[PDB]
Parts: structure tokens; C-alpha cells; sequence
């Protein structure tokens, strides 16, 4: 159970984090692991066909080692993945985003522009 | 453009009003009269199969005159309403829902316990 805000304001990963964090949210991470609400986020961004941050990153340990924001891993082989990611140099700094092309996750560096999704569990 | 929050915490109509504007948004509703949103709105709606409150309802015309909380009419013959609705007593104070049997609008008292979607335009 969740409260999921979109934002159509474009910012880049730090900010993103911020922003939901300002709110009393935090970038979605934990509703993406749930299969129900994960269905239901990407039925919307499908229709919205843009590029949109998540709460998902390699800081901490590097490489290919994706972390959700709440500690969890993001497995490498995750079925969220669109085809053929994550492919970027894992010596980058790299952050998470649902890319419009596959409305799917992907690497891409932590500074361009994308919208946000924050999320908030309930109770 | 907007901010569309979604909240699986449910209330009468007033209180989704109060949550919402407590929020710094209010109930949707021009969201739900734009193209692309209402679709990626409805997309989401779909995949979560629950009654959601809507931004309109009778309460300064009465009858069917319906009208958004930013005060534009809701046309009885839109193609938002369920098939067969609204049809509630035209007695009746009446709420607008996105009801989960068509996933589309349709008309309530405002006491039962529904879904909220919050709405805030950017400009
Ligand atoms: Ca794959
Ligand atoms: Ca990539
Ligand atoms: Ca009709
Ligand atoms: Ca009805
Ligand atoms: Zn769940
Ligand atoms: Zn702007
Ligand atoms: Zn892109
Ligand atoms: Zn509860
Ligand atoms: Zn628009
Ligand atoms: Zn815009
Ligand atoms: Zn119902």
C-alpha cells in the first residue's frame, strides 16, 4: 500500500531525491518491488511515454551493484530491466530511470533531466 | 502538465477534498478533462481495479449538474460516465467516482470510503 506521486517536473537524480524527500516521500523504490503496484506505475508512465527517475543507484558499492534507496538490491537480471541494460560503463556513477524507449529500467548517468516518481508506504 | 498523486487510503468526499488541499493540491479534475492525463490517470485506475473520488459533484447546482471543483461543467453526456450513469436520484447531494466496474465515472452519495488521486498543475 502506497501514496505515488508523478511529477511532470524534470530534475536530475540528486534533486529528485530531494524533492520527494521535501514532500515527506521518497523516490519510488519499494513500490516497485511490489507486483501490483509496479503494474499500476508503469500503466501510467506507458501512456505518459517519457523518461522518469526511481530510487535506484550504483553509489555506494559501484559497478553493477544497484541499490534501491531502502538498502534493497536491484538484481542485475531483474525482469525490470528493459532488453540489454544495464550496459553502461560500470565505472560510471551510475543512476536508475524508467526510460521512455522501453518503459523499463535503465543505467544512465545521474545528471540529465527526468520526471519524477515519489512514493510514501502506507499506514 | 501536472502533479497526480494516488493514495490507496480511503475517505468520504469531504476528507478527500481536506487530504488533498492539505497537500498544497486539491481532488483532480482538470487533469481528468486533458487527453493524454485522464488516459495515463485511467491506465493506473485499471490496473488497481478500485473506486477513486474525482474532483466533481452536485453540490452548487444540484440535480445533473455536475461540476469540476474548479468550477467547469461536467457534462451529463460526456463520455467519461460509465455507461448507464449518472443515474442516481437527482434529489440526491451526488458525488463523481471513478467507479471499478467500467473504470469510469459515475455518480454516488458522498459518504462511502474511496480511493484518493490529488492534482496540481505546473506551470
Ligand atoms: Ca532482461
Ligand atoms: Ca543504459
Ligand atoms: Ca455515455
Ligand atoms: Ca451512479
Ligand atoms: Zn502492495
Ligand atoms: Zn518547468
Ligand atoms: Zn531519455
Ligand atoms: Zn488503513
Ligand atoms: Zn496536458
Ligand atoms: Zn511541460
Ligand atoms: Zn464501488
Amino acid at each position: 500500500d502506497y501514496e505515488i506521486l508523478f511529477s511532470d517536473e524534470t530534475m536530475n537524480y540528486a534533486d529528485a531525491g530531494t524533492y520527494c524527500q521535501s514532500r515527506g516521500m521518497a523516490l519510488v523504490s519499494s513500490a516497485m518491488r511490489d507486483s501490483t503496484m509496479v503494474k499500476a506505475i508503469l500503466a501510467f508512465t506507458e501512456v505518459k511515454g517519457h523518461d522518469y527517475w526511481v530510487g535506484a543507484d550504483n553509489l555506494q558499492d559501484g559497478a553493477y551493484n544497484f541499490l534501491w534507496n531502502d538498502g534493497v538490491s536491484l538484481p542485475t537480471d531483474s525482469d525490470l530491466w528493459s532488453p540489454n541494460e544495464p550496459s553502461n560503463p560500470q565505472s560510471w556513477q551510475l543512476c536508475v530511470q524508467i526510460w521512455s524507449k522501453y518503459n523499463l529500467l535503465d543505467d544512465v548517468g545521474c545528471g540529465g533531466a527526468r520526471r519524477v516518481i515519489c512514493e510514501k508506504e502506507l499506514d
